[PDB]
């Protein structure tokens, strides 16, 4: 459950069984997984509770209070929103020295700092350390344009994070037309890193 | 494996690490297990998308996946097949479970490598499928939503093959030659057609 990383590593490991793959491919597949890892490369877009119907969903998200949405930036959207943001965030363990994002890819989601720290570096300079409560993104997250990003963010400790992908948020934002313009004319200010290039 | 089996999984991790009561978690599978289809469960992720081209290419020749055995594939070049390849996923279903559920965006191209299946209009079995049959719609290539005029069940124990559409759509895309011929060559291959 709690790593993406090793989620999507027995995965790998399953595809690779099933195959019957040599040992040679295999090892050079599972080098190659590791060495091209980030979480934003590898985020679950699964909608589990998609097509529960209406009382049911508000019923679990009553018992959900995710700490992506205690944030002053969803201060003002109405309980169906967050309702309905509450259940599609996700989240991920990181350890230290694992990419959350690489440099140049486009942005999938955006990510909140539950615990632990994070570095945002540049090449090899680093810009930033992210701790406990900081959001990572881009300011114009509404377009259907791609993002890229514009440096690297690894774990500096082992880190707890949830994140909603760039998708599922959009979806949401439409169904909520008035708070959608808020969470546009807010989101450059509660991010505490923007990794939109340009 | 199943998909179905998979994401029974996936669910009961939330509601353990949610810690939900246990009446809500009943409620929870039981509205799971009601309505289930495998076309909404799919899975879309790509492991392999990063993977070096020469690394791509070996992997892609350990595979010779059933689906892609089809005339319809009879013209496609060699980069289209391994793309094709390397996205196939397979997915084993149980007597009853549905692959489809009618008037549900159609989400995958699915094909049967055994087993029997009904295709059920309302409460009319209009087809049996079964080996080697192709289960589609006749847009595919259009980037709109296709909503499905039936449903598809598993009769017995089924194993498919499935190449999502948004996947379809991305490798026909690098292939324009060959996407003529696929968008016009697929009916004679189509076993049944989804499309409203």
């Amino acid at each position: 459950r709690r790593s993406l990383y090793h989620t999507r590593t027995k995965d790998l490991k399953d595809f690779i069984r099933v195959h019957r793959l040599p040992k040679a491919l295999a090892q050079r597949m599972l080098e190659c997984f590791q060495t091209t890892w980030s979480v934003n490369n590898g985020i679950d877009v699964s909608e589990l509770l998609k097509d529960f119907p209406d009382e049911l969903r508000a019923d679990i998200a009553m018992h959900l209070n995710k700490e992506l949405l205690q944030l002053p930036l969803f201060e003002s959207a109405s309980r169906g929103c967050l309702r309905s943001l509450s259940l599609i965030i996700k989240t991920s363990f990181c350890a230290p020295g694992e990419f959350l994002i690489r440099q140049g890819d486009a942005l999938q989601a955006i990510y909140f700092v539950c615990s632990g720290s994070m570095e945002v570096l540049k090449d090899n300079t680093v810009l930033a350390i992210l701790g406990k409560g900081d959001l990572i993104g881009s300011d114009s997250l509404t377009k259907e344009q791609v993002i890229k990003t514009n440096a690297n963010v690894k774990a500096l400790t082992y880190c707890d994070l949830q994140y909603i992908s760039l998708k599922g948020l959009r979806e949401v934002l439409r169904l909520y037309p008035e708070y959608a313009q808020k969470f546009v004319s807010e989101i450059q200010h509660d991010l505490t890193y923007n990794l939109r290039e340009g």
